[PDB]
């Protein structure tokens, strides 16, 4: 296998999750040329990191909203909707 799909449970955290993010359709891509969603920083203080949550993670969902052909400024909103706890699936590259 290529990769392997995790689901990460993040606890929001003294205002936020710990993660930056890359990518979206329409957006500078973050791998090649695929348009997707991928977590381009990990606070080390973060919620996220704690979670196991690692930089290049390709973000395929939050907390129910399916990221694949979303633009950026959506998966923003996505994961700032998303509640206390945050569900994500991940695809992490070999």
């Amino acid at each position: 296998a290529m990769g392997e799909e995790l689901t990460l449970t993040i606890l929001r955290q003294t205002g936020g999750l710990g993660i930056s993010i890359a990518g979206g359709k329409g957006s500078t891509p973050y791998k090649g040329d695929d348009e997707g969603i991928f977590i381009s920083r990990v606070s080390e203080e973060g919620p996220a990191a704690r979670a196991g949550v690692r930089v290049g993670d390709k973000l395929l969902e939050v907390n129910g909203v399916a990221l694949q052909g979303a633009e950026h400024h959506e998966a923003v909103e996505a994961l700032r909707g998303a509640g206390t706890a945050v569900q994500m699936r991940v695809w992490r590259e070999r």
